């Protein structure tokens, strides 16, 4: 049977392809992760059906009831066979689902405007005039929520107390906030690179705050995890992932 | 106790300097030894460090399929873990298991400053400046297998001059860059260490590829996923970053 592949809209990894005519099935989608999925299928010999995650979330565990949401929950429940998306490999996720080895490496950083006095997370933490936030229920939010580092702990205190006003539903919403208000957005460096190649007034501020990879997610125990790792290693070595990066980040 | 295979390579693993003779695990220090210590704390194992007898990382013989180096030790179940700057590669992942990466890197070029050489392509299209890599490591294996024109050409050069331009260790390659007209293909993490200590040397060009170092285990080992979890803990705690800062 075809594998069910959960994913999420996120430029330039996954987007709706443009056409003057209606599009159907997998042909509706394009992006770096869609190219990745196609190449994985070429190597491993599977067929697949792409399905956008219904709640539009990456995945986090609820504080109170300990339930997961997003693509992570879809894998846990065996509603999908793979998640092919910019899904960060994290400690808490690795406890409940499996991941291939990373196809891309990245870290949290800051998206803000050029020409300002802000040069680091510490600069943001030490003030309140410039608001800042992150995507709700993603790995970046979770990093701040759990950090014992003073600077990041202070930042979580600020974001948490202003949740409704500074946390956003999507990277797109965050980027828009940066473009239209005095706001700095905590987000992943890979995605910042895409944004700053298109928006010449924006820049990454400071360096990477952490390091992590994106991996293909599978339900815990899936035999596809190790096969997908081997295929990713092949695509990396052949230079195909690099060409895909160049294609989509232009 | 676990048997841990490793290899001498600054600043990942080195012999501690000391006045008094050292024994057993006390003999060793470095980034990978700190990593091993952190992993043993999280997972609750004790261990014996043993340097790989043949001094090799691991490659497969093109004729008879035999492996050497730390990879061989894992295949033969002579070691439980390999904790070293051991690159996760396609060919190795088919025969051993690896944790997720504790460090990310890529092949690049080590050479002297002040020249017009700016890329692998610049090296490939000439012969005056010789170039090479560590024998029986991941970098050599990348070139050997590459379908990319420039890299295929570089493999043709290197293999035809194997006895002169391929070296036994990074240390030997670095000395060769310092004493002759030679550019060394080597891993970017190690280049960073070298260029922070040798102001006449520099990385040429960017990364030629992308890979990680992982803890190796025999195929099917229960330790692989446990070590991955521990590495993720260490990354998220900020310890992997502090470990790199310490040794670099
Ligand atoms: N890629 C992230 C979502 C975006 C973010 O948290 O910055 C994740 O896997 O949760
Ligand atoms: N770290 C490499 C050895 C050095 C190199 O090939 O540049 C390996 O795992 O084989
Ligand atoms: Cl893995």
């Amino acid at each position: 049977r075809s594998l069910i592949v959960t994913t999420i809209l996120e430029e330039p990894y996954v987007l709706f392809k443009k056409s003057d005519k209606p599009l159907y099935g997998n042909d509706r989608f394009e992006g770096y992760c869609i190219d990745l999925l196609r190449e994985l299928s070429t190597i491993l010999g599977f067929t697949y059906e792409i399905r956008l995650v219904e709640d539009g979330k990456y995945g986090a565990q609820d504080d109170v009831n300990g339930q997961w949401n997003g693509m992570v929950r879809e894998l846990i429940d065996h509603k999908a066979d793979l998640a092919v998306a910019p899904l960060a490999i994290t400690y808490v996720r690795e406890k409940v689902i499996d991941f291939s080895k990373p196809f891309m490496t990245l870290g949290i950083s800051i998206l803000y405007r050029k020409g300002t006095p802000i040069d680091s997370a510490d600069d943001l933490a030490k003030q309140t005039k410039i608001e800042y936030g992150a995507v709700e229920d993603g790995a970046t939010m979770t990093f701040f929520k759990k950090s014992k580092i003073s600077t990041y702990d202070k930042m979580w205190a600020f974001m948490s107390s202003r949740r409704q006003s500074v946390l956003v539903k999507s990277n797109e919403e965050g980027i828009q906030r940066v473009l239209t208000s005095d706001y700095a957005f905590l987000m992943e460096s890979t995605t910042i690179e895409f944004v700053t190649q298109r928006n010449c007034n924006l820049t990454q501020i400071g360096g990477l705050i952490d390091s992590k990879g994106y991996g293909v997610g599978t339900p815990k125990g899936s035999p596809y995890r190790d096969k997908i790792t081997i295929a990713i290693l092949q695509l990396q070595e052949e230079g195909k992932l690099h060409m895909m990066k160049e294609k989509w980040w232009r």
